[PDB]
């Protein structure tokens, strides 16, 4: 059922990442694609959906392509009126089956609009507990207007806060050696994401965000979230 917690040796170590940590920071620092009540208008590969979504802010795109884990998810949402929320990237963001107004890519991040909001039109708060070297140092709340929200949306909002409050990621590196965000559902299921970039000297944004392609959703009203970081070394 649930995924076992991280073994000590498998977690990505920032001390083993020689690339630019700023490239990771870019993915969660006041950075996200947001849309409400849209319906895909085209596809590239069998498991993706393309939406007409405009970048309100910087005006960097008007078309968004989101890849999903498989064809089945793609078909399920293809003609559905959905809401979108996720972290987009541009490096190696491919469109066109020949030749197929900026364009941007992402993974998962979709939820049906109908029946997914709170009756009193309010927002749901989700508690994030942060642990540094096994100690719960701080805890903060993030908000969502969805009853069933993608884990991606909650993760992004959590890291955006931590980037500012705890300098989770800086341009050169991170003050933390290890880090993972763990979700705990009210049915007992748990799963987590490694918050650090894979070892090497070149961060692959596309490859890292791919973990969100399962379009995993959780019940905002009952899910629990824990961020576990370590400075372990220095
Ligand atoms: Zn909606």
């Amino acid at each position: 059922e649930s995924q076992p917690d991280p073994t000590p040796d498998e977690l990505h170590k920032s001390s083993e990442f020689t690339g630019t940590m700023g490239n990771m920071k870019y993915l969660y620092d006041d950075h996200y694609v947001s849309a409400t009540k849209v319906m895909s208008v085209d596809k590239f590969l069998a498991h993706d959906l393309i939406y007409n979504i405009s970048d309100k802010k910087l005006k960097n795109y008007d078309k968004v392509k989101t890849e999903l884990l498989n064809e089945d998810l793609a078909k399920k949402y293809k003609d559905e009126v959905v809401d979108v929320y996720g972290s987009n990237y541009y490096v190696n963001c491919y469109f066109s089956s020949k030749d197929n107004g900026g364009k941007t890519c992402m993974y998962g991040g979709i939820t049906k609009h109908e029946g997914n909001h709170f009756d009193n039109g309010n927002l749901q708060n989700v508690l994030i507990r942060v642990y540094e070297n096994k100690r719960n140092t701080i805890s903060f709340e993030v908000q969502t207007d969805k009853k069933s929200v993608t884990a991606q949306e909650l993760d992004i909002k959590a890291r955006n806060f931590l980037i500012n409050k705890k300098n989770l990621y800086e341009f050169n590196s991170s003050p933390y050696e290890t880090g993972y965000i763990k979700f705990i559902e009210n049915n007992g299921n748990t799963f987590w994401y490694d918050m650090m970039p894979a070892p090497g000297d070149k961060f692959d944004q596309s490859k890292y965000l791919m973990m969100y392609n399962d379009n995993k959703t959780v019940d905002s009203k009952s899910v629990k979230i824990e961020v576990h970081l370590t400075t372990k070394n220095g």
